[PDB]
């Protein structure tokens, strides 16, 4: 298997800067709405604006940026344009986000070596028709793959052949693999696991008690060099977790902590898509669903599921009478 990923350089600045030519060469800062800011261009990035930041704290920074609101429509309408003329390269293509495609190449190309030039020629091809620069990352999986863009963004290349992916795997600590957090390295690392090779020194069932099943299956399959997830896109109405309990119960302190390792499952599934709606899923002993949901105004934080998922279970508790088998959630309605 051979992966071509396609990282958008600062993809939001870069749009503002192709629509209106005269912002080139000044600090530009897309804001989203304070209020924080979206991306930074390659002058306001030079002089201390970082994405992430609040706006007041931007301007104290760089007052006289040119602060842009963000645009998403007219950022998506380019998006599209990039991942069509993206099919035209392979079939197998997963749009990961507005600025983020994977390729599986491996029918394209015969080696890394034509990867490469085939990378080279998706960064010509874009930069032509679209005045975007893009990083791209390849190797075996699209892990690696997003591994390769992140040592080369921006306006990059790089390959992450099989044999470095074997280094990688030995020296890579566990917070420099995409998708996992500080939270969950610090957690590992109270163990003596700090490598991302060091997951394989600890029992599966062990791993996922501290981690949550999810990422345990994660890591190891990574760390085993065997992660070959196929290349699409999905496609997801709604992400949720199910899990069955060792008991039938009606027990709200017996319940609460499936219900959060359904919670946790759901939310590393999420990635940084936002739900406005979650629902509370109960599976009775007799196999019917009891299930009771809330929507938002605002897109729900972990901290908010957590709250309002034990008052959707309560509720449930109260109007009805059964015993409860199985316990998850989902959630759904995502901005955009």
């Amino acid at each position: 298997m051979i992966v071509l990923f396609v990282d958008f350089d600062y993809f939001y600045a870069q749009v503002e800067e192709v629509l209106n030519p005269s912002l080139k060469g000044k600090p530009v800062v897309v804001c989203v709405f304070s209020g924080a800011v979206a991306t930074a261009n390659y002058e306001a990035r030079k002089f201390g604006v970082k994405a992430g930041i609040p706006i007041v704290e931007a301007k104290k920074i760089l007052p006289n940026a040119v602060y842009l609101p963000m645009r998403k429509e007219v950022y998506q309408q380019v998006s599209s344009r990039i991942m069509n003329l993206l099919r035209e390269y392979s079939e197998k293509i997963e749009i990961a986000s507005i600025d983020e495609a994977y390729l599986d190449i491996s029918d394209k190309v015969r080696d890394y070596r034509e990867a490469y030039n085939l990378g080279l020629e998706i960064k010509n091809k874009i930069l032509e028709k679209e005045k975007i620069t893009v990083t791209v990352g390849i190797s075996k999986n699209k892990v690696f793959a997003k591994i390769a863009a992140d040592m080369a963004k921006p306006n990059g290349i790089k390959v992450i052949d099989d044999e470095e992916v074997k280094r990688l795997i030995r020296e890579l600590d566990i917070a420099d693999v995409p998708g996992i957090g500080n939270i969950t390295a610090e957690k590992l690392k109270k163990l003596g696991i700090n490598k991302l090779v060091d997951t394989l020194s600890i029992e599966f069932d062990k791993l996922k008690g501290m981690i949550g099943e999810a990422k345990a299956k994660y890591l190891i399959s990574l760390a085993r060099d065997e992660y070959n997830e196929p290349i699409r896109t999905r496609v997801r109405k709604s992400i949720g977790r199910i899990v069955t309990m060792k008991r039938n119960s009606r027990n709200l302190e017996e319940i609460k902590p499936y219900l959060f390792r359904a919670i946790e499952e759901s939310y590393y599934k999420l990635d940084k898509r936002i739900p406005k709606a979650i629902h509370v899923v109960a599976v009775t002993e007799d196999l019917d669903i009891v299930s009771r949901g809330r929507t938002f105004p605002h897109g729900i934080s972990k901290e908010t599921a957590y709250s309002e998922s034990v008052k959707l279970l309560q509720k449930i508790l109260e109007e009805d009478e059964r015993k409860i088998r199985r316990i998850g959630v989902r959630f759904s309605k995502f901005i955009t």
